[PDB]
C-alpha cells in the first residue's frame, strides 16, 4: 500500500526554510511508530535538511542527480520507480513530492497543527469528500508539548 505521511498547520503549512516551523516531539514519536519497518520515500531537499538517515526502515530518495550516491541510502529517479517497491510505502516529503503524490496514495495520515505558523512550504489542498475519516484522534498536550494537535487517517472514497 501507498501512504502520505505529513504535518500541516490550519492553512496547510509544512516548513519553514527547510525546517518545521514548530516542534512537537507526540508527533514526532506518532511518526517514528508507524515507519518502523517500512519504506520511506523522500525529495532530495527533505533528505538534505535531516542529513542523518532513520534506523530500521528503508529510506529512498528521489532525485534526478545520477551523481549522488550517498552511503546507505537508496536512490530512484523517476515516479515510476515507486510503483515497483515491495512492502508499505510512506511518502514523508517534501511539498513537491505531496503535490505530485496527493492523487495516487492510498490512504493519508496526517497530524494536523492546530495554530497559523509562517511557512514558504505547503500541503496540497483536499476537500473530505474524496476522503473518508477513518480515524480521528486528538493529541494529548503537556509541558514538552504545547500545541493542539489531531492525529488523522484518511482514506480515499
Ligand atoms: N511538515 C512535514 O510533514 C514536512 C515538512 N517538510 C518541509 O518541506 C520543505 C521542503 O519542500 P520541497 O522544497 O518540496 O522539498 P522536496 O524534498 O520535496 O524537494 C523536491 C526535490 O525532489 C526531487 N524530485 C521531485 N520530483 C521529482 C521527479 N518527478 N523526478 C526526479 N526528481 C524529483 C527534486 O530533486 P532534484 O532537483 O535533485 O532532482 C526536487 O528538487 C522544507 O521546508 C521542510 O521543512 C518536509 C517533510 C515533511
Ligand atoms: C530527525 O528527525 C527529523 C527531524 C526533523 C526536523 C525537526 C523535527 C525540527 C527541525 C528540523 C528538522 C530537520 C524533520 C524530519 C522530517 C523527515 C519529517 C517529518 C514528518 C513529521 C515530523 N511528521 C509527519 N506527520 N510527517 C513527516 N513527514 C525528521
Amino acid at each position: 500500500t501507498l501512504s502520505i505521511l505529513v504535518a500541516h498547520d490550519l492553512q496547510r503549512v509544512i516548513g519553514f526554510e527547510n525546517q518545521l516551523p514548530w516542534h512537537l516531539p507526540n508527533d514526532l514519536k506518532h511518526y517514528k511508530k508507524l515507519s518502523t519497518g517500512h519504506t520511506l520515500v523522500m525529495g532530495r531537499k527533505t533528505f538534505e535538511s535531516i542529513g542523518k538517515p532513520l534506523p530500521n526502515r528503508r529510506n529512498v530518495v528521489l532525485t534526478s542527480d545520477t551523481s549522488f550516491n550517498v552511503e546507505g541510502v537508496d536512490v530512484i529517479h523517476s515516479i515510476e520507480d515507486i510503483y515497483q517497491l515491495p512492502g508499505h510505502v510512506f511518502i514523508i516529503g517534501g511539498q513537491t513530492l505531496f503535490e505530485e503524490m496527493i492523487d495516487k496514495v492510498d490512504d493519508m495520515y496526517i497530524t494536523v497543527i492546530e495554530g497559523k505558523f509562517r511557512g514558504d512550504t505547503f500541503f496540497p489542498p483536499y476537500t473530505f469528500e474524496d476522503w473518508e475519516v477513518a480515524s480521528s484522534v486528538e493529541g494529548k498536550l503537556d509541558e514538552k508539548n504545547t500545541i493542539p494537535h489531531t492525529f488523522l487517517h484518511l482514506i480515499r472514497k
